[PDB]
């Protein structure tokens, strides 16, 4: 599995309006991020175009795709509590 992917958009280390705004859209995990749709996500009253280039840079910098449903998400790398 991809580690950055398992990471939370907030801590994904992306921009401030991209990752941050991502966790505000019920997508605190970059996994769900790629498992969504930048079409409507990049049209909210708190998004932007310069952000679509980043979110896409993550969905394309890790062999991912738009709405690319991940395997059995989330992975087993989050079972400590």
């Amino acid at each position: 599995f991809d580690p950055i992917l398992l990471r939370p958009v907030d801590d994904l280390e992306l921009t401030v309006r991209s990752a941050n705004c991502l966790k505000a859209e019920a997508i605190h995990y970059i996994g769900d991020l790629v498992q969504r749709t930048e079409v409507e996500l990049l049209k909210t009253p708190n998004l932007g175009k310069k952000s679509l280039t980043e979110i896409k840079d993550v969905l394309a910098s890790r062999g991912l795709s738009l709405g690319m449903r991940l395997e059995n998400w989330p992975p087993a790398s989050i079972a400590d509590e």
